């Protein structure tokens, strides 16, 4: 195999997989409008 | 042609893709309030 | 030359270019709030 | 030694480094809505 671009590929769905792991969030529009004007 | 560079570069059109196809996800701003308030 | 990965090459400066792209300005808050509640 | 893969290679881990520095910046909605309403 080829451990270089086998790790720059892994890079990519590094970026993917934090991106779309981060949006499974339900977050909050309260929360964000009593926490932000406290 | 070589799968393992030809599907990098997908991954690569792909996280673009995903990145301003989620950017129009937000269109109705009234909605939203009437959502997270309500 | 091998424009298979020096494709590749571009479409990251491209992720780049755009995220900065818009930083210089794309938010408007008049204007998503006066268009966003229609 | 392959200059054309490990320069992409150093252009990733860029935009990488470039998404969570650009990231680590707060902001604030007071700020944002006194500043931009005004």
């Amino acid at each position: 195999s080829d451990p270089l671009v086998v790790a720059a590929n892994i890079i990519g769905i590094l970026h993917l997989i934090l991106w779309i792991l981060d949006r499974l969030f339900f977050k909050s529009i309260y929360r964000f409008f009593e926490h932000g004007l406290k």
